């Protein structure tokens, strides 16, 4: 009757997510939290191993997923943190939702924006996702040809909705906002 | 006790498959080659259906993909060159064997060669797969760049081995070449 505790149909009800399948992410997050403290809190420590261990998105982003999952921004993940969190990247939930995750995720430094080197590393990370490994002068050529195209309002930076605008014609940005396992879940 | 037939304890030992396998891949066999005239072959007509319907590689290279099947050349696909040319696709299959075949498949026109056009046709519906559809000239620049790195004897045309060469460099090229799903197989 428990500290940290929370009823898995509260979960439920505002995710993609099912009381079962809460109830078993309840089980993957005590994996998770619990490696290096037993706090019931995933520890960024403990975030690196969990994804360099069951591999899921990537290894120089992951400060950035732990970034973007540390939703009440204190430090570590939480239980329902990481769940609502998690059920983002559900092939049901809500588009909004994804292409808000995926600009929070590219806003490399935390300044409400993206700045032109954050695009840079951005198009190479997903350029060798796909296994292509490019030329420095192939890349700044694409780079400056989607900075223009994102940046309308002209000043240097691409805000929410401008992202919004380029994302619409480039969806493949967010292609891996979305992991289709988690449709129905696999026990381990 | 009949004509066409194969024992498939055959196939078995000159492939990757077990005897199930084949067993089962006859069953995918008659499915394909018989849609439109059933003579136990896959005539073309029939492998352009298959592919637009439970869709494997690609449209446009169906005829590449039923023409470096048809082994024997002679016009259809045969129950043994259908087993033999999806053997290649598997898992454990020698790279050999797939670096040879993604070859045949890109001499576009069947010359021995893979010429500047055919690298770039490749290269176009390549990068068309890992979602990314570029400008003609940030592509004849790649297409460049890839073909004097390929053209190692200096002559205009990319043969076997200089191939060979390229796609150690370039891995990607074959990546294509294996169907993880053929290691156990499913059901329908
Ligand atoms: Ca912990
Ligand atoms: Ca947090
Ligand atoms: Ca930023
Ligand atoms: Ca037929
Ligand atoms: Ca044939
Ligand atoms: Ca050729
Ligand atoms: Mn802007
Ligand atoms: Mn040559």
């Amino acid at each position: 009757r428990p500290p940290g505790y929370e009823d898995p149909e509260l979960l439920a009800s505002v995710t993609p997510f099912t009381v079962e399948e809460v109830e078993a992410l309840y089980e993957l997050f005590k994996k998770l939290s619990s490696s290096i403290i037993d706090d019931g809190l995933i520890h960024k420590e403990e975030f690196q191993l969990a994804l360099f261990r069951n591999r899921n998105r990537r290894n120089l982003f992951a400060d950035r997923i732990f970034d973007v999952f540390d939703v009440k921004r204190n430090g570590v993940i939480e239980f329902g943190e990481f769940v609502r969190s998690l059920g983002v990247f559900h092939p049901s939930a809500p588009v909004h939702e994804k292409v808000k995750f995926a600009f929070k995720l590219y806003d490399l430094r935390q300044t409400g924006f993206i700045e032109r080197e954050e695009l840079k590393e951005m198009v190479v990370a997903l350029l060798h996702e796909s296994e292509l490994v490019l030329s420095e002068d192939m890349i700044e050529v694409m780079v400056d040809k989607a900075f223009v195209q994102a940046d309308r309002k002209n000043d240097g930076k691409i805000d929410i909705d401008e992202w919004k605008d380029f994302v619409s014609l480039n969806p493949s940005l967010i292609k891996n906002m979305t992991l289709p396992y988690l449709k129905d879940i696999n026990r381990t």
